[PDB]
DNA sequence: CAGGCATGCCT
DNA sequence: AGGCATGCCTG
DNA sequence: AGGCATGCCTG
DNA sequence: CAGGCATGCCT
């Protein structure tokens, strides 16, 4: 139905529907990094982050992957995962774009993209059509961006959020799903050292 | 008119469970729950989530509703209100739409009906019930507590209890649980304290 | 002839206006303690406070004096002083009533007592016309009644308050001005020698 | 006339600028370090701003304030808020007054804001009003709806607020500013702007 | 009356 | 987090 | 009131 | 590339 809390749970579907993260390069300022202990990426803003996606049993036709925000902690969850009113307006980014300055995720190179805003639940994701891993090879890696960074004013400020991947059927029907926690900020290693560090204070 | 609602636990045929997830234990915090007691301890206005679980719902019609209750037998006879401080006030009450005068409301849906029984008094707040989503346990609603146990006007240091039934579209509970409720402005230190004289009187 | 922001700085005019308590019991739980060191009086919801007035020389006829609450800080100094909204209505004490229980300032016994709105600045006063001093006796002497206390919400809540005691023609002009802290609390003697040592501490 | 004068102009009436005494906690709502003519003060919280004028003005005089850059290059630029929270919704809901503007007045129902067809300048003003029977001081509440560090706006470009009193025509009588300093906590900016100012 | 507690809220 | 406010309840 | 959290700056 | 600073904000 009509759902107005994306539900973040990891399910592997009929298909054992898999998201894993490319090498990274271990740094305070780096384009990205993943964290497996804390289940969460690190990413600067706007810059390029590939996710990998794996499957078993090759998903039905019409398939597709969508890519949704959602804030972790319950006070703020009823609200939408939406870019800053200074990143949004902003041209400095995105006027030439085909993508909504508002959505917060955005895919990379691939124009059988489609930014969703739902009517009802007034929900935005990017979703594009699923396909095969080139031809030998493990992985459909796909190329993700953020535009705002988890401290922006306005927007997502300071409270985090969580990147839910779903795998769908094209009717919209749920095959799979993973989820994990995401930041966008200005040096990812550093928020992520600290991050990790402090944990094991604990 | 009087009514006394019956807060007797009946996890009933679809098996019914309302449970609560891993809330953090700090002086003040959102809210908080104590496994030890009946006890979910939280914030004025603050969003509490509580899980439903069930394994096999089927009334299209059925829907769940909270309600307020007092603990002491004295009271229980007493409908369970907002202050007149918080009523008349304008902090939450502007803006979202719901009863000024409900104590209980439901945070993240719309499809919500508050409900002033004309006889009974008491007051209510209902959501149509939707299952689990593909691969998730429980059904996940929001609730928001207006007043603070403690409000004179209101309930003032009265114990209360949260009765969660869940009903077919017409007066038919398919089961309910129960537990208590105290609204403070720290709940942390009320349950390290709470929990904490509870043993060995 | 209305102002935004009543004056709390104190006019001793033509006539010399200075306003008096008389002597102040230290016990907490009594009904009033008047504090020259801090020029603040402390009473308890509803309970009778006498407020000595004197004038060196007699003022014009039908000149009367006036007292508006205001409060002490900036941050809140616009809000009108008002009830808060449980006692505004709650029957205990407006049964009993003449006045608007919306006013938080009023007199007993005087029954010449007159309330005040503007309707520019929605300001909530009292009146009461300057009868000479019980002839012989120095000062003139009003009851006065303060309604809620310094914490309720809804209203001034724990916002201190000052009492303003303006000296007013029967028109026109103001003749004397003369303001002191308010606080409306349980225990008087508890609160007043708290604040009183603090003070001390300096 | 784009680009005005922070230029200090006493009067015929002496219209100075005075600041009652504020607090030095880090979290006060404002303060005003006299060392160094500067302001401090807290996003939307009341900043009250004493006004003595010696003699009584013309009936149709008033009281504007207008917020410059301070460095040379920036001053050209034309001060406005943020985009986010000229967007966002804190207080601009059910606010009866432009959303852009950085200084706001709380307690008169009069202000009047202007943003100049030429110029593009924005300011807000009030008729004055004489002050009230024995008080040598006539009181303006000012709000600055945007801290100073702001992106999309003041780059923590430093700022000066002019206030300046014109006759009811478009003239100006006096002028006098100091700078201003928009943050979370006044106290600690100042207790920190004049430690270091202490060093050459 | 005066001590003292329960519980909101401030730094 | 630790600690102060402050109404109200004993006794 | 102290300490942290986080974009930009510096070398 | 990481260390440090300035500035909003949390317990
Ligand atoms: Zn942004
Ligand atoms: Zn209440
Ligand atoms: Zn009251
Ligand atoms: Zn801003």
């Amino acid at each position: 139905h009509h759902e107005f809390i994306p539900s973040n749970t990891d399910y592997p579907g009929p298909h054992h529907f898999e998201v894993t993260f490319q090498q990274s390069s271990t740094a305070k300022s780096a384009t990205w990094t993943y964290s497996p202990l804390l289940k969460k990426l690190y990413c600067q803003i706007a810059k390029t982050c590939p996710i990998q996606i794996k499957v078993s049993t090759p998903p039905p036709p019409g398939t597709a992957i969508r890519a949704m925000p959602v804030y972790k902690k319950a006070e703020h969850v009823t609200d939408v995962v939406k870019r800053c009113p200074n990143h949004e307006l902003g041209r400095d980014f995105n006027e030439g774009q085909s993508a909504p300055a508002s959505h917060l995720i955005r895919v990379e190179g691939n124009n059988l993209s489609q930014y969703v805003d739902d009517p009802v639940t007034g929900r935005q994701s990017v979703v594009v059509p699923y396909e095969p891993p080139q031809v030998g090879t493990e992985f459909t890696t796909i190329l993700y961006n953020f535009m705002c960074n988890s401290s922006c004013v306005g927007g997502m400020n300071r409270r985090p959020i969580l990147i839910i991947i779903t795998l769908e059927m094209r009717d919209g029907q749920v095959l799979g799903r993973r989820s994990f926690e995401g930041r966008i900020c200005a040096c990812p290693g550093r928020d992520r050292k600290a991050d990790e560090d402090h944990y094991r204070e604990q």
